[PDB]
């Protein structure tokens, strides 16, 4: 299998980016910064079916991709994705059909990365035809440093250096800025682990505030670059007691660790408390967006159209 | 059974505090404020029964207790406490026995609980002579409302208050001033949940901040008091890939996590990075103490002697 590298050895991405990265989903080649993804095929198949068939009745690409977006839960049940955007668009009832394979073991041990995947992959296909935005899994180099923040702790005798670096699941960033990005943390459900994506939220605000860097003995790279880095969180709300994200009103723990993050999407739609419009001026609508928001968010904050 | 109350209604700990709260966990009485110990009083006998053998062997009760919490792992496991804390000491080979009932369900399903029950005690019977300093399974009325953060977020139309109660396991505080205490969260293992303290870990330093209660708009009802209030963790570091306390040198990300922690206290002796030393006055010796050290911490902190 041909291998190909997304970064060139100074960190800088490879032009047609987005290119080798829906490539690289498709398996059309295999990357040198990613391994192949993992029975990750049918539910890509299903994704694109969907694509097809929706964008097949007049319904603009961009209208599918967010609609997609915010439905992803139930492609990842492995339910008739095309039949539930069809019913939300009310366009021609549509059958794509749905899949056993979402049932299996290998689907189930692989449904995390697989949730990263089928965002990357999505918001690969519509920004394919441009190069100055990009997508990737995980995050570009360059970021992933600017990211990393340093602190030094006495151990006895010595002095232990201790690394800090803020993760993210994936990122879309600017081609000539690499911190002027949006990093995405990604886990199906939220439960009690969200703790730990706050902690990261919260590390992101610190790396910003020089204040902060000083009140914990943090040293950053450069705490004015990454003014214009977004730190948010993706979730599948997928679920028992129920659903965090997906009932009435968000249960007090889950809205607290929401609010320290600067957005928080959900693949689901007909919420009530959760936001279906993104609007960077006004400011954030509520604590949970509709992941599909994500387009427009994208879209305001690095100036392109979709 | 008959049940009396740790606190008056306006929120002061009655008289002769510490006795009640050894009682409760001697089930000589229940509590209003606290549910009765859950198989703990198997755990219970087994620990005041090393203490009573090492004690018989001219060694003195505060050195006691702090071996024996420097070595709760080991009673935790059903393990023969005394064997143990003789081989340390160096006093008579004792033999008390150890329990079977370690390796029952009912044990399993509650060791956690009874890690914080375990703590509670041996602190209970050293500070029974003291009513000055106290101690209670989780946090005083009045430290508990001291240490919840408060934070305004827009739901769409309206406005949510979210509380943000900054929370602890057991506590060890002065009777004239509640937020004079020491906080401590006690986990049986690490892992990765070690990331959700590090988010109270921060809250704790950020209450204290009014530059970062301002930041992050938030509101407490007292930064000043809380000055006082150090926040530590409790690990019984009970354990694969191997332990996260008991090993050459702690992951990074273990090293992060204990590192914006106050103190980070391990039941467990030997460890050649873990201090066994404790000095208010010279600062934090290592990133992990032995839990015996919290002797000391509680004598340097309130000017008392056990």
């Amino acid at each position: 299998m041909q291998k190909y590298r997304l970064y060139e050895k100074d960190g800088s991405p490879v032009q047609d980016f987005n290119r080798f990265v829906k490539g690289w989903l498709d398996i059309e080649f295999g990357l040198k910064e990613h391994q192949p993804p993992k029975v990750f095929d049918t539910i890509r198949d299903k994704y694109n079916e969907a694509i097809e068939a929706v964008v097949l009745s007049g319904v603009a690409p961009r209208t599918a991709h967010k609609a997609a977006l915010s439905t992803l839960t139930e492609l990842l049940f492995g339910h008739d994705l095309a039949k539930e955007l069809s019913a939300r668009l009310d366009i021609q009832p549509i059958g794509v059909g749905g899949f056993r394979s979402a049932h299996s073991q290998a689907f189930a041990k692989n449904v995390g990365e697989n949730f990263v995947n089928l965002m990357v992959y999505a918001l690969a296909c519509i920004l394919k035809d441009n190069d100055d935005v990009l997508v990737d899994k995980g995050l570009p180099p360059h970021l992933k440093k600017a990211l990393t923040l340093s602190r030094e702790c006495r151990i006895k005798d010595t002095l232990r250096e201790i690394k800090i670096p803020i993760e993210g699941d994936l990122c879309v960033f600017s081609r000539s800025n690499h911190c002027n990005a949006i990093v995405i943390s990604a886990k199906t459900r939220l439960k009690e682990v969200f703790h730990i994506g706050t902690m990261w939220a919260l590390f992101s605000d610190v790396a910003k505030d020089e204040y902060c860097l000083n009140k914990w003995g943090l040293k950053v790279e450069s705490s004015e670059s990454l003014k214009d880095t977004m730190y948010v969180f993706a979730t599948a709300d997928m679920i028992s007691q129920g659903c965090d994200v997906e009932r009435e009103t968000p249960r007090n723990l889950i809205a607290m660790d929401a609010s320290f993050f600067d957005y928080v999407f959900v693949s689901k739609m007909g919420i009530g408390h959760v936001s279906s419009d993104l609007s960077l001026k006004y400011g954030r609508e509520s604590l949970f967006h509709e992941l599909g928001c994500i387009i427009d968010m994208i879209e305001q904050k690095f100036d392109i159209l979709l």
